[PDB]
């Protein structure tokens, strides 16, 4: 499912992500622009041989079980299929155990680089929420 950007800021706000560990609702809504453009089904390989899924680009590496990426973690407990549904539920949870783990959204590379230090209540602008 391509979301679109009001469409998922209400998604993640009723998943409880508005301020989650003091990250508002813009900065979720950038992350999710640049890590997969909205697309639930995006998948992209990383180097090291773990692939990132879904909406959030989760990691093979730490999060779910892709069943190819060896002498990883699950630490979601999940299929890394679940990551690319329409229903953003498992996304939205495994993010809150990611965001929690110490480095905050500095875990999403495209957060860091395109989205923290910026403007990101635009992201919203124009949303009913
Ligand atoms: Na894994």
């Amino acid at each position: 499912k391509v979301f679109g950007r009001c469409e998922l800021a209400a998604a993640m706000k009723r998943h409880g992500l508005d301020n989650y560990r003091g990250y508002s609702l813009g900065n979720w809504v950038c992350a999710a622009k640049f890590e997969s453009n909205f697309n639930t089904q995006a998948t992209n390989r990383n180097t090291d041989g773990s692939t990132d899924y879904g909406i959030l680009q989760i990691n093979s590496r730490w999060w779910c079980n892709d069943g190819r990426t060896p002498g990883s973690r699950n630490l979601c407990n999940i299929p890394c299929s679940a990551l690319l549904s329409s229903d953003i539920t498992a996304s939205v949870n495994c993010a809150k155990k990611i965001v929690s783990d110490g480095n905050g959204m500095n875990a999403w590379v495209a957060w860091r680089n395109r989205c923290k230090g910026t403007d990101v209540q635009a992201w919203i602008r124009g949303c009913r929420l």
